[PDB]
């Protein structure tokens, strides 16, 4: 409809709606989440909002969605993001299977220096899921920032509970399966509070020390942005360019 014609929908998330746009000249598609001002001023985040999107503006990572422009108009918000081809990395593994190790390594690296870049730039948090990370044409991993824009950890905390996430997003790479489920909901949180979860024949024990430490029950003993970046595992074929 403005600028880019507005086609199929997305997604529907709390301020509002996310289609697709398609470029009117050279065809190229980009991601609109319409973000309502009267869902905003109702539910007193102004500034709050204003001040992410400040923040999203001078965001330059590659492993993140990217915000070009933000059109305003009396009535809805219109965030310009690029948009993400591969849906959902999640999706592709309980379609497909598991990941080998060397390429789960390569996504993980592109996850969690993005995770890292995330805690250290933005004012405003949601706890990583995910739903957050996504692939795209190329087979690289594309997180959505963590704000207010768009199977919880043991236990206010911010870094700590992304760990913990990172851990269970890397388990479902080398494994197909999540780190701790049951179709029973009080014994599937007594799992994760003891930490108990399954380890395969095909994991390598480097991994599987940084996968225990990550995996920590006591957030105090868990592991660190710095504890995961001196690993052996993590470093080995890791790009100069994150950190
Ligand atoms: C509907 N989109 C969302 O809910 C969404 C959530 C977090 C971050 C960005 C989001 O929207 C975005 N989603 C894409 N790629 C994308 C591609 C999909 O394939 C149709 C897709 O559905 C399978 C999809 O929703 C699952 C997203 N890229 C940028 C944004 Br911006």
């Amino acid at each position: 409809i403005g600028h880019y014609v507005l086609g199929d929908t997305l997604g529907v998330g709390t301020f509002g709606k996310v289609k697709i746009g398609e470029h009117q000249l050279t065809g190229h598609k980009v991601a609109v989440k319409i973000l309502n001002r009267q869902k905003i001023r109702s539910l007193d985040v102004v500034g709050k909002i204003k001040r992410e999107i400040q923040n999203l503006k001078l965001f330059r990572h590659p492993h993140i969605i990217k915000l070009y422009q933000v059109i305003s108009t009396p009535t809805d918000f219109f965030m310009v993001m690029e948009y993400v081809s591969g849906g959902e990395l999640f999706d592709y593994i309980c379609k497909h299977g598991r990941v080998e190790e060397m390429e789960a390594r390569r996504l993980f690296q592109q996850i969690l220096s993005a995770v890292d870049y995330c805690h250290r730039h933005m004012v405003v948090h949601r706890d990583l899921k995910p739903e957050n990370v996504l692939l795209d044409a190329h087979m690289n991993a594309k997180i959505a920032d963590f704000g207010l824009s768009n199977y919880a950890a043991p236990e206010y905390a911010g870094p700590e509970v992304d760990i913990w996430s990172c851990g269970v997003i890397l388990y479902a790479l080398l494994c197909g399966t999540l780190p701790f489920d049951d179709e029973h909901v009080p014994t599937l949180f007594k799992k994760i509070r003891g930490g108990v979860f399954y380890i395969p024949e095909y994991l390598n024990r480097s991994v599987a020390t940084l996968l225990m430490h990550m995996l920590q029950v006591d957030p105090l003993k868990r592991a660190t942005i710095k504890d995961i970046r001196e690993h052996e595992w993590f470093k080995q074929d890791l790009p100069s360019y994150l950190f």
